């Protein structure tokens, strides 16, 4: 009849399409590559079909052949031009569907000959969506033809508006699309990004503070032992002090070093280098002499704040300002006239080779604001200054309860180890709300309170939640980078890992895998936060700064690296597992201990687990499990045991049991106490998963295949795991893909399929 010209780079050659076209004594010349008007395939052509055609056709071609050039593309076609249609389809939640099209000078622009809604449904994977698509084009391509060719179709112009999308635009979500429609768009839900209308912090902290007061200016703001200072009193004070501040130069930027114990001193100051216009750098004086002295090097503050204690602490370093002179307080007690911006430094804190971290007003500002409705903070509560001076958690203390109107409380020396002490005085002052860090908080657990309304813990791997109180327990976590914590969770119910929640206002957290692309919900990767709390950085370490606060390469947001493992629960919940991926790796293969430890624990029998890596003395280590148990567990089944949801080579090759761990008094277990193992020291074991070893070996291309070789560390990829599955059903036991993804190893595929048609 008519000879044909078939353009696809993805579809085969044994489409259903083609082979109708033969069936109707069609000549189908197939093509994958771009050609120009010289080239043999366009000779003698009358029909030009296109179907995942990766190329352009030159203007020349399409003008010669015009009205003969037909267009496959699985798309309600206004919508989902260009690549990957049914991906973006299913992301951007716009209308499903499939498109027959001429081919015009642009993209996917052209006239539509006919088209189709489809329907996905909630449970499909992507690569159902993907192939449902192709099937209903081609379906539709074999019923319509006759009135193609005929041209007794009328082609009506596309609906205004729809989307576009380039090749590159899917990079960021390449791991995603083995994943469901369901889980897919939660993970949108969760991650995409903030919602248009909102609009930059305009707020600096002294403001917030100083309306505060005008609202409420009689009611106690904070309380050290019998004596207190009310919101105007605290207010005017600070404001003498920072008029003398400002008057000896500090300006917007400024640092401004503080040395001084838990005191009204502290409190007084700390709004004076606000009010004054400057960022305050706390300093502990326990501290070393030593790291006091760097604190005030690297610190550019000329100015010191301090008593007459701790003065020569500081030898001579900076001009000092001694809170106990009542020179240093002016007469005007007036707010001073705002020179700040949101974007000002607040403060610079230090963590430990040290490093001061850069924390912004509107860092600050977020966090508060979110604190305040979150907890429900009423002036009513009373709040205890418990964390150290140069600790985050003191901003906590400090700023989320002065701007709700509450009242601080100083804590002493004396009250803040005897943890059944301080628990007396919260009992006494009625103490409704305040921030422990982990290990404190669960020995305040301990002490049979009814003082608090809601505590707050993080810091450290929470474990004990049991309690004496009536109180609320919560679970956060976050760096000292992103402005103490990014996430809040409420403690329900025992966990064996105590998730660490959702993120806060004005900040979103992605799990990404190695290279920075999005991570399908539930499964594991590195932690990065996006999003209002991100500071300023590192003070003086511009490069460290730029390897820690990084530009993504396909989204191109500021985000933060912690080096912090975690995944997503189903109900949003982030759960937190392990950190970098390193201290050591085990015979090739990348591995952390934390990871394992968890799948450990779950076994009925053992309480606790951690397991570590140890050298044979030729250099490199292994692994071993180290468990408390009743008596000694067989290696067999913990080997089983593991196996169930670990890779065998993540499975350690050793199992210590132990009636106790030894314990260092501070934190839980003792590294150096623990005792050491010891060995001198893989091929497809059986003859089946020898045999699929074989098509992996062909799928992709290696010449040897182990056991506990992944399939995806290789660079297998989708075409790849279909490869797989289409390849291996026909010379073989078919699987399933989702089997694939979940047991990505030789011999997990292998338990499956022994454990698959024999059940």
């Amino acid at each position: 009849m008519g000879r044909i010209l078939f353009l696809t780079t993805f579809m085969s050659k044994g489409n259903k399409v083609v082979r109708y076209l033969e069936s109707l004594h069609h000549e189908v010349v197939i093509c994958q590559e771009k050609v120009h008007a010289q080239s043999a395939n366009l000779q003698e052509i009358d029909w030009i079909v296109s179907y995942a055609y990766g190329y352009i056709l030159d203007k020349e071609i399409v003008s010669r052949f015009r009205g003969r050039i037909i267009n496959l593309h699985p798309s309600l076609l206004p919508w989902n031009k260009g690549r990957d249609p049914v991906f973006w389809s299913v992301w951007d939640e716009t209308p499903k569907g499939v498109t027959i099209h001429l081919i015009d000078e642009h993209v996917d622009t052209g006239d539509i000959l006919v088209q189709e809604e489809i329907a996905f449904a909630d449970e499909d994977t992507l690569l159902d969506c993907y192939n449902k698509a192709n099937q209903a084009i081609e379906e539709l391509f074999i019923r319509e033809w006759e009135n193609i060719v005929h041209g007794r179709i009328a082609p009506y112009r596309q609906t205004a508006g729809g989307t576009l999308h380039f090749k590159a635009d899917r990079d960021f979500y390449k791991n995603l699309n083995m994943t469901t429609v369901r889980e897919l768009l939660a993970l949108k839900r969760l991650c995409a990004e903030p919602k248009r209308g909102e609009k930059p912090i305009d707020k600096t902290f002294h403001q917030l503070f100083e309306q505060q007061v005008e609202m409420t200016p009689d009611h106690v703001a904070v309380v050290d032992r019998g004596q207190s200072l009310t919101y105007k009193q605290l207010n005017e004070r600070a404001n003498q002090l920072a008029h003398h501040l400002r008057g000896k130069g500090v300006k917007p930027d400024d640092q401004v070093a503080i040395m001084l114990d838990k005191s009204l001193d502290m409190i007084v100051s700390i709004l004076a280098v606000m009010k004054a216009g400057g960022a305050y750098v706390p300093i502990d004086p326990d501290y070393p002499g030593e790291r006091i002295a760097y604190m005030l090097a690297d610190s550019s503050a000329a100015i010191l704040l301090t008593n007459a204690l701790h003065e020569e602490k500081a030898n001579g370093a900076c001009d000092i300002i001694d809170v106990h002179d009542p020179d240093s307080y002016s007469e005007n007690t007036n707010n001073l006239p705002h020179v700040n911006r949101p974007d000002d430094l607040v403060y610079v804190m230090y963590t430990s080779l040290a490093k001061g971290v850069m924390i912004e007003h509107h860092n600050l500002v977020n966090f508060c604001e979110w604190y305040r409705p979150y907890f429900g903070v009423t002036p009513a509560d009373k709040a205890l200054v418990y964390s150290s001076f140069s600790f985050d958690g003191s901003a906590l203390d400090i700023f989320t309860h002065l701007l709700a109107g509450a009242a601080l409380h100083i804590v002493p020396s004396e009250r803040k180890y005897d943890l059944d002490a301080l628990n007396d005085y919260c009992n006494q002052e009625g103490i409704t709300i305040s921030y422990l860090p982990t290990g404190a908080a669960e020995q305040f657990m301990q002490m049979d309170n009814q003082s608090f309304r809601v505590v707050i813990t993080g810091g450290d791997v929470l474990k004990k939640i049991e309690r004496n109180g009536t109180y609320k327990l919560y679970n956060g976590y976050g760096p000292t980078e992103c402005t103490i914590m990014v996430t809040m969770f409420e403690v329900d119910k025992p966990y064996a890992n105590i998730p660490i929640g959702k993120p806060i206002d004005r900040t979103r957290i992605l799990i990404l895998d190695e290279a920075l692309a999005l991570q399908p919900i539930g499964v594991a990767g590195e932690l990065f936060i996006v999003g209002e709390g991100l500071g300023r950085g590192y003070l003086n370490r511009p490069e460290l700064t730029a390897e820690k606060f990084i530009v993504h390469p396909q989204t191109g947001e500021r985000m933060y690296r912690t080096g912090d493992r975690a995944r997503f629960l189903p109900d949003g919940n982030i759960e937190f597992l392990g950190r970098l991926d390193n201290l050591v790796k085990i015979r090739g293969y990348r591995i952390e201990p934390g990871e394992i430890e968890p799948f450990l624990m779950n076994h009925p029998l053992i309480e606790l687990t951690t397991v570590l890596a140890k050298e044979q003395a030729d250099g490199r280590k292994y692994l071993v499990g180290y468990y408390v148990a009743p008596e000694e567990i067989p290696h067999g089944e913990l080997r089983e045991w593991l196996g169930n949801d670990l890779p065998d080579y993540m499975i350690p090759t050793y199992f210590v049991h132990m009636k106790a761990f030894p314990l260092t008094a501070n934190g839980k277990v003792d590294r150096r106490a623990l005792p050491d193992v010891q060995a001198d020291a893989v091929a497809p074991t059986d003859e089946l998963e020898q045999q699929l070893a074989q098509v992996w070996s062909h799928v992709l291309g290696i010449p040897q295949m182990g056991i506990d070789d992944h399939f995806l560390e290789r660079g297998g990829d989708s075409i790849k795991v279909m490869q797989l599955i289409h390849q291996l059903k026909n010379i073989g036991l078919s699987l399933r893909y989702d089997q694939l993804f979940t047991h990505p190893t030789i011999r997990q595929l292998k338990r499956l399929l022994t454990e698959q048609a024999a059940a």
